[PDB]
């Protein structure tokens, strides 16, 4: 009984948590193996964030520059390199705490798990999706850079995000784990505005299911549509347009709850035309967004 | 930027999490030192449930008879007691990851973690409110119960919840570590309805804070109240009484953005009065209640 917004437990990826210092910038970085990961803007000032040239800035690095510190303790540097936007800081000490891991690049629409992290200590654990116009709404403030996203299979972890910036919206922007951008974003203190952060359908559908599942039934109605009627509908309301491949993933719940995808989405087409009318669904008073299909069901089976 | 719910980060609870079997029951328990903590219910069968007499049941009931497995291997059980609704079994070997801990009773309207947990093996992380009808709103399925609430200052956990039912309602209820439950919640399987659950004022004043430092002002108005006329609006919506005590707590959040504690009971009044008009107040079309004055300082400043 009931739906929460849940994040994977964190502990495989605290121990993966440290502090990076380049001169006077400190933030986070990732210990996997003999690996450090971190921004590559650590090695910034303020003011070379307005224009920087990173292979540039870098030539004046050294080793012993970065300071890596695990717990209370210093961890050796012998290698340094620049991946895309991360540096990666090769230690004398492979990290005791390593968990099986892997890093995966997430499409729009995907959630994860994000440690926020200060100083390369835990503050919190929250669930967050990679929006359709590839920024993360987050929870983040100077520091934060280095945070890390995550998804969890049993005791693999895969790492998908980590943080690197804030946009003049207060939105959040970063890279997968090989320092590549979600997005058209770039590491420099220049305006970028963000696209439109439109609806993840397939995911207000599967939120939808868990509501059915958990006793909210109020908004299944008696109608059915077609994809191109729901997807008028959609491109009207923000919402982005829902194809056969969604619908094959919300199989499991429609077989579960007998409620076939397409009256599913005739019920979200009456929701977005006549609102909630002062209702909620699941405690909310707005379609949840942020629940994929894979997670309502690991949710409700109880998958550990 | 940006607020999200957090829960604390779980590695220091994930390394405390065991399962408890006792003949067909299997549930979970909280490992700290020798002494493992479980629901008393785990020495019922389904049909003791209807009318239980624990202390009659656990006379049936030896060492031997609890089987605690951390990880893939079994702890010893050397004694066993009943403690209220919970039962604590001691063990022979004391738990190597046992963090620095409390047993700490919470008042009605405050928040915490939740380690939801499935056969002693963690499944995800959320953050609740002990709701002022003494339930919370979790997402717990069977298998669950003995999975755990808790709050951490900086290296401290506070264990402040253990699960232990879920109501016909599809809401929870459970004891502190001590095994006195939250309210008059009885472990037994009768119908126990929940009275009201009123909205924590003093939390909503608070994330309407957090909702001014993070740039979302429009609900902001010209007016101002007084804690009596606020509290006959506050009485009318079903929200808790606003006291002195509330207006004192939430002093360096109304410092911090230069809008008086009245001041903002005012805005919250017209919220009452008017509805948000299909506008959203971080990135949520309700007022929520389940972030504490605290919690709204943490998030905001960063806390390690
Ligand atoms: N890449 C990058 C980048 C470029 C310019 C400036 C910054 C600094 C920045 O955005 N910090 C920050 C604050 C608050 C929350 N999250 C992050 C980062
Ligand atoms: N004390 C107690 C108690 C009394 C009757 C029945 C039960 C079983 C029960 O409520 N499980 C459960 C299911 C789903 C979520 N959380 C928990 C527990």
């Amino acid at each position: 009984s009931g739906f929460r917004k849940m994040a994977f437990p964190s502990g495989k990826v605290e121990g993966c948590m440290v502090q990076v210092t380049c001169g006077t910038t400190t933030l986070n970085g990732l210990w996997l193996d003999d690996v450090v990961y971190c921004p590559r803007h650590v090695i910034c000032t303020s003011e070379d964030m307005l224009n920087p040239n990173y292979e540039d800035l870098l030539i004046r690095k050294s080793n012993h520059n970065f300071l890596v510190q695990a717990g209370n303790v210093q961890l050796r540097v012998i290698g340094h390199s620049m991946q895309n936007c991360v540096l990666k800081l090769k230690v004398d000490t492979a990290n005791p705490k390593t968990p099986k891991y892997k890093f995966v690049r997430i499409q729009p629409g995907q959630t994860f798990s994000v440690l926020a992290c200060y100083n390369g200590s835990p503050s919190g654990v929250y669930q967050c999706a990679m929006r359709p116009n590839f920024t993360i709404k987050g929870s983040f403030l100077n520091g934060s850079c280095g945070s890390v996203g995550f998804n969890i299979d049993y005791d693999c972890v895969s790492f998908c995000y980590m943080h690197h910036m804030e946009l003049p919206t207060g939105v959040h922007a970063g890279t997968d784990l090989e320092g590549n951008f979600y997005g058209p974003f770039v590491d420099r203190q220049t305006a970028q505005a963000a696209g439109t952060d439109t609806t993840i359908t397939v995911n207000v559908l599967a939120w939808l299911y868990a509501a059915v599942i958990n006793g909210d039934r109020w908004f299944l109605n008696r109608f059915t549509t077609t994809l191109n009627d729901f997807n008028l509908v959609a491109m009207k309301y923000n919402y982005e347009p829902l194809t056969q491949d969604h619908v094959d993933i919300l199989g499991p719940l429609s077989a579960q709850t007998g409620i076939a995808v397409l009256d599913m989405c005739a019920s979200l087409k009456e929701l977005l035309q006549n609102g909630m009318n002062g209702r909620t669904i699941l405690g909310s008073a707005l379609l949840e967004d942020e629940f994929t299909p894979f997670d309502v069901v690991r949710q409700c089976s109880g998958v550990t």
